[PDB]
């Protein structure tokens, strides 16, 4: 399965070199954006945090957390550990992800694509929607690890316009760089 992805990242990113490496925000923030597609997310938060690593939020449902009976896993175990989503998994030193719906935050992480634990309820919240946070692993990217934050900006801009009504921002919190954009392109209310 995904041991393949790690194997052949080639095959499925396109890239290893800083082209793939900001591919992983691309496949991240587009499950939030067919969310947002289906009518409940609202705002998608996307922060290249202080070691490179990347978190992204949405307000939407949050990700199905029922037993599939055709896995008998959690339906969001399935979407990050069978073969876009897998894939950011598989090429991560760590992905963690917290889905927060029905009053509660539903937790799983994996270390280079594989499960650590069962989806457990960490917490109780009044908020739903999903938050994904991954550190790309250098043993696949081995050019660069470094993202850079014009980069993300410009595509955040030109999606925030595809997705006309959509509020989308870019934060960047490294060391003597911390930026943040915010874009909203008006519907009808305009
Ligand atoms: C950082 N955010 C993020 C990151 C992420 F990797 C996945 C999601 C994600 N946010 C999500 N929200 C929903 O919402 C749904 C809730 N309920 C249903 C029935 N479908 C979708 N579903 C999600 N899923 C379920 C599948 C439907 C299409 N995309 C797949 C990933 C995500």
């Amino acid at each position: 399965g995904l041991e393949a992805v790690r194997k052949r990242p080639g095959m499925y990113i396109g890239s290893t070199s800083g082209e793939g490496l900001h591919h992983l925000v691309w496949e991240i923030v587009d499950n939030s954006i067919d969310e947002a597609l289906a009518g409940f997310a609202k705002s998608i938060q996307v922060i290249i945090e202080p070691d490179d690593s990347i978190t992204v939020i949405d307000d939407g449902r949050g990700i199905p957390v029922g037993i599939q009976a055709k896995t008998g896993r959690p339906a969001v175990e399935t979407v990050f550990t069978v073969l876009g989503s897998s894939v950011v998994n598989a090429l991560s030193t760590s992905l963690d992800v917290r889905v927060y719906k029905d009053g509660k935050v539903y937790y799983q992480e994996y270390r280079r694509g594989a499960v650590v634990d069962d989806l457990k309820v960490i917490e109780e919240t009044d908020r739903h929607g999903t938050t994904v946070h991954f550190i790309p692993d250098p043993e696949i990217f081995t050019e660069t690890t470094v993202y850079d934050f014009d980069k993300l900006a410009t595509r955040v801009r030109e999606l925030a316009f595809l997705n006309r009504g959509l509020h989308i921002s870019i934060e960047d919190r490294r060391e003597g760089q911390e930026d943040k954009k915010e874009y909203h392109y008006e519907g009808l209310e305009h």
